[PDB]
């Protein structure tokens, strides 16, 4: 797949399970429309949001919703969500791994782009 | 001011200046409604941007042009902006630090808050 | 393996490939021993360092050699080294994945420890 | 100063107050020699580490002793301490800001320097 999304957790030092996300595709009217959703696995990981064939060219938002993860756990974060905006496949298909690490009051996120 | 910004450069080891960004306040109708914005100053600081009086209860979403200011230094970025949503002052007013270190792939966002 | 590194690059949006790393344990007399070394291959990590049985309880350290990276990429960073020193396996056995994600004058590292 | 350190909390959205360091010099023998230390304030901040005629060309590092941070919290810490290891003044003396931002599981530092 060429979207796939990991999450850590930095103070348990373990993946996050089960944090809902959800994909955004921007149309031509710049509206943002859904495209995909889903949580991560036991690996804090999220495979099979789409296939190269959906996944054209275009301005993509992953929304990941932090909040539910820390207050499942007794705590009461900053962000309400940690989100990802970007664009994708301007130079042609590529696959992108997009992880996000997460603190009560911080949270980082990076992606490694490939080159199929 | 019970807001302010502060933006760094992982690349150039720097603070992040000419950093434009608008902050938001989620509207009754889950739209959000743009209130202030600013651009970073010299030692990568935005301040001044809303008053204790002004910044009452409610969520907050501060969008940072990070894009332009990749692309104002020559370097592809990935991200369109760097975005931070939080609800503000949920137990009380809060002086709220929010500093984001930005490379061309990766940014982290922090936020101290001082009572 | 119960301890793997991987490395990211943050300027280019890759794994960072052929990063020198030496893991070190503190010895008795509270010297540092040489214990592992390795390089990150082309996915930017480094696996087979030690075994399950020679990964005894003590405190490492691995010391990343991103100097070298960004230098063989042309740039001048400002750390030596990016340094990871903790106690494994106080509570028993652990499988340690410690992350670096690199930029020429900011890193970051985390571990994820799981129960085998 | 121009040598400053500034420590953050990213579980509780404060300044790391009270956090201890040392800072040594990399010795022609390659041992580390020390010559300052102290404790971050209520700002979370540790300045007058040294001065100007002092902070010569060297390899520098700052050991911020995080783990004893974190055991005075009551929350299990990954890390036995944070290191910053560089080498200064390469091109004439500068002002260096490092930044530290603390988790149990990671951490993160960054350097300003200015001129
Ligand atoms: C990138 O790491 C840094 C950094 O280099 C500088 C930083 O500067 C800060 C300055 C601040 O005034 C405050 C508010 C502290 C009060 C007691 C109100 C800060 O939180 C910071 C920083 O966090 C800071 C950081 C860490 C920020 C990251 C790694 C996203
Ligand atoms: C820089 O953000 C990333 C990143 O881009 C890729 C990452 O890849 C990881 C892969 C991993 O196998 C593991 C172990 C997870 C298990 C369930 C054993 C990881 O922790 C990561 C990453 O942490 C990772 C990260 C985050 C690391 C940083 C921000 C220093
Ligand atoms: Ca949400
Ligand atoms: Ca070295
Ligand atoms: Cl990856
Ligand atoms: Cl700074």
């Amino acid at each position: 797949c060429p979207l796939m999304v990991k999450v850590l957790d930095a103070v348990r030092g373990s993946p996050a399970i089960n944090v809902a996300m959800h994909v955004f595709r921007k149309a031509a009217d710049d509206t943002w429309e859904p495209f995909a959703s889903g949580k991560t696995s036991e690996s804090g990981e999220l495979h099979g949001l789409t296939t190269e064939e959906e996944f054209v060219e275009g301005i993509y938002k992953v929304e990941i919703d932090t909040k539910s993860y820390w207050k499942a756990l007794g705590i009461s974060p900053f962000h309400e969500h940690a989100e990802v905006v970007f664009t994708a496949n301007d130079s042609g298909p590529r696959r992108y791994t997009i992880a996000a690490l997460l603190s009560p009051y911080s949270y980082s996120t990076t992606a490694v782009v490939t080159n199929p």
